[PDB]
């Protein structure tokens, strides 16, 4: 009665607001969504942002760009907000995610009511279960998706162990 | 050694920024920070942080009351980070708590080298030991110590 989904965002940050750039979620059941926000400005990029995470966006006619309202109604549908299951958010240590994720909802009374207001954090796990040997980080290292594909693959690791 | 901190903060949000309010630490040997800024504006609190959170804060005359960067500059001297000590950051429910605290210093990569990218979920760290029973309002200092109290029920 309960799905995880595992997310990772990418965003400018800058000390006052955190703008989104993109976002990827993968449910346990194998379903994917990804998309890339047309309302962040590139030119505000540091040079991080810029050599790291904007090449590995999709082309401008891609139709994985889309409007921050538009991607608030997909993870509407995706997270299936109005189903029976709970639904467990898992990222790597969501914090600046958490907060950009819920943000597309506006302020954190206008959450929906069954969105956990707090992201479990896989590094955490990681940590309570005696730091395992883990696989080598993906080639693809700052796109969502690829991103948060992985940490589902790094859960089913350290949960599927012996103990 | 490793040092654990019990953190909470009061701010007004609204989905853009976060305007901190006040601040309290505990750390695990039993000292205690608590502060409220003189920067954030209360014209722009909603009603629920408006009755809620605004009058437990101290009166206008208190110490207590701080500029960010006095919090900033207490902070580091609190958490020791000049020192040889390793930290741990701990809230309850607490990403936005993280963001306020980092924000602080300013985007996350300020933020001095021994403070940790990341603080500690509690509520997952309760529910992973079984959800044991914790005991029984809108202040930072009194939700931190209260945090650090879980935390040792959670791992006695
Ligand atoms: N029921 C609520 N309505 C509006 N804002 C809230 C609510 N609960 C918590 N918050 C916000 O989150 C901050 C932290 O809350 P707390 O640590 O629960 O005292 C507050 O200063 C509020 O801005
Ligand atoms: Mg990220
Ligand atoms: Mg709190």
């Amino acid at each position: 009665s309960m799905v995880r989904y595992f997310y990772d965002t990418e965003f400018i940050e800058d000390g006052h607001t955190i703008e989104l750039i993109s976002i990827g979620v993968v449910a346990e059941d194998g379903r994917e969504y990804y998309a890339v926000s047309t309302e962040f400005d590139p030119e505000r990029a540091g040079s991080w942002v810029r050599t790291h995470v904007l090449p590995k966006l999709p082309p401008p006619a891609s139709q994985l760009w889309r409007s921050r309202q538009q991607i608030r109604l997909d993870l509407e549908e995706f997270l299936r907000i109005d189903g029976t299951d709970s639904i467990e958010l898992w990222a790597w240590v969501g914090a600046y995610d958490h907060v950009a994720l819920c943000q597309l909802w506006g302020p954190m009374t206008a959450l929906p009511p069954t969105v956990p207001r707090f992201t479990r954090e896989l590094r955490q796990l990681w940590e309570d279960r005696g730091c395992p040997r883990m696989p080598p980080r993906p080639r693809d290292v700052h796109d969502a998706l690829v991103d948060a594909r992985d940490q589902l693959r790094r859960f089913r690791l350290i949960t599927s162990t012996d103990d």
